[PDB]
């Protein structure tokens, strides 16, 4: 099937009970496994967890079923355009289809994918072309933060350093936006536990 093969070639292996799944992610990231019931980010294997049992030190949402992701798991990069990850991975001189080398990728009843596969997405959908592009970004290991707004950065200081950072007096947007750009790259590490491919 091309991409679809590959997509479903490195599929989904449970973090708790090591089961592996022949699956695409597409665009869902809550996955229960049959297996032994864990439920996880299929992005970053990061766990969901339940009311009042989250171990992130400063969660504050801790009484309600949720989850934590780095910031390039497949969970917020699904929500990039193409074309932002697209110049993500052009940046790093990494290639990437927009040819072949309805979709075809299959899912579960064991049905195909079937949706709109428009030009310059290689033969897949949207959302798994997305897929397939942040495979790739993961697989390298790039960090999206360099793509990031001034908007973006803050959101992800308050996220990740628990801090809202504030423009200093005089201080010309591009500084600011490397400011925070250079503290996030310093602190924060990319997804320990996203499932890297090989390169
Ligand atoms: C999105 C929706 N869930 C699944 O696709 C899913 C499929 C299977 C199982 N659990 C799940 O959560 C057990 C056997 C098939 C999550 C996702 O990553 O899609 C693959
Ligand atoms: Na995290
Ligand atoms: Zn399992
Ligand atoms: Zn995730
Ligand atoms: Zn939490
Ligand atoms: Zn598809």
């Amino acid at each position: 099937q091309g991409l679809a093969m590959y997509l479903q070639e490195n599929g989904i292996d449970c973090p708790k009970c090591k089961f592996s799944y022949a699956l695409a992610r597409g665009g869902c990231m809550h996955f229960h496994c049959t297996q032994c019931r864990h439920q996880f980010c299929s992005g970053c294997y990061n766990a969901f967890y339940a009311k009042n049992k989250c171990p992130e030190p400063n969660c504050r949402v801790k009484k309600s079923l949720h989850g934590h992701h780095p910031r390039d798991c497949l969970f917020y990069l699904r929500d990039w355009t193409a074309l932002r990850l697209q110049k993500l991975l052009q940046d790093n001189n990494v290639m990437f289809n927009t040819e072949p080398p309805g979709c075809r990728v299959i899912e579960q009843r064991d049905e195909a994918c079937g949706k709109e596969t428009p030009a310059g997405y290689a033969g897949l959908c949207q959302a798994h072309y997305k897929e397939y592009l942040v495979s790739l970004i993961n697989a390298h290991s790039l960090d999206p933060a360099t793509l990031y707004e001034v908007e973006e950065l803050e959101t992800a200081t308050e996220r990740y350093l628990h801090v809202r950072p504030q423009p200093l007096a005089g201080e010309d947007p591009p500084a600011y936006q490397a400011r925070l750009l250079q503290k996030l790259t310093e602190e924060v590490p990319l997804g320990q536990s996203i499932p890297r491919r090989r390169k």
